[PDB]
């Protein structure tokens, strides 16, 4: 049961889950400072739009917790003396390795992580028709909640030919083959994906019959779907105001 420990500094801590996340675009990192003189740094770690996190954000980043910010002058119980404010607002936990850690993250949590504490806390403000919209944000909130794996990973881009286009490119690190992601990610830097979603509009399909360039992609309005074919190894693309996700390639045969 082979475990990596966390590291004492914050910024290795940081450093870490971005390598481990693949620097995912939804993977929020709020940096604020806590003790006495602001000398102990601090960070709140969470997925965006998976979590209700307004009234924690708002205790640590306002640090609405003085009085009681002097009874312990921070760097040894800092973590422990927050969870007993923090535990009126979530189910407070504790991560102490890798695995645990992005876990929790994975499932909606908030991270505290503070500068060097090893210790992970971890608050959950869940207890346990549904189709894609026109935003990029709630598409990629509504796989992460069907996709719970840190190896799920998140590259935003700006394509189009005549005006750019916000487009967020996702694949599974390790299942998806990198040769393919290459390709599909060059390609998309250079596509004319206006003229592309347009050629598979009904009117188009049943008149023009134009031949579709590498990758044919493959329009779903379902995060099911998209979650399916992203375990196969294939790459899923949110461009901003289509209401689908766009699975790349289309015919794709493993063996």
């Amino acid at each position: 049961r082979t475990v990596s420990s966390l590291k004492n500094l914050l910024s290795e801590n940081l450093t870490l889950i971005k390598e481990k996340t693949g620097n995912s675009s939804d993977i929020v990192i709020r940096h604020f400072k806590i003790g006495v003189n602001n000398s102990l740094a601090a960070a709140i770690v969470y997925i965006e739009g998976i979590v209700d996190n307004q009234a924690i954000q708002d205790y640590l980043l306002q640090s609405l917790m003085k009085d009681n910010q002097k009874n312990d002058l921070n760097d040894q119980n800092a973590l422990e003396l927050i969870s007993e404010d923090i535990v009126t607002m979530g189910n407070v936990s504790f991560a102490d390795n890798w695995n645990d850690l992005l876990s929790s993250l994975m499932s909606g949590d908030s991270l505290l992580i503070v500068d060097g504490i090893n210790r992970v806390l971890s608050v959950s403000t869940q207890g346990g028709k549904g189709a894609f919209t026109e935003s990029i944000g709630t598409n990629l909130a509504m796989v992460r909640r069907i996709i719970k794996t840190p190896d799920l990973w998140l590259e935003s881009m700006k394509i189009g030919r005549v005006t750019k286009t916000d487009v967020t490119l996702m694949y599974i690190h390790g299942i998806a083959n990198d040769k393919v992601v290459k390709e599909i990610r060059k390609r998309l830097k250079n596509i004319d994906i206006d003229s592309i979603l347009e050629s598979g509009y009904v009117e188009q399909l049943i008149e023009d019959q134009t031949v579709t360039p590498f990758p044919t992609i493959y329009n779903t309005e379902r995060p099911d779907v998209v979650a399916g074919n992203l375990l196969e190894g294939r790459i899923a693309i949110f461009v901003d105001g289509t209401p689908f996700g766009l699975i790349a390639p289309a015919l794709f045969i493993q063996f």
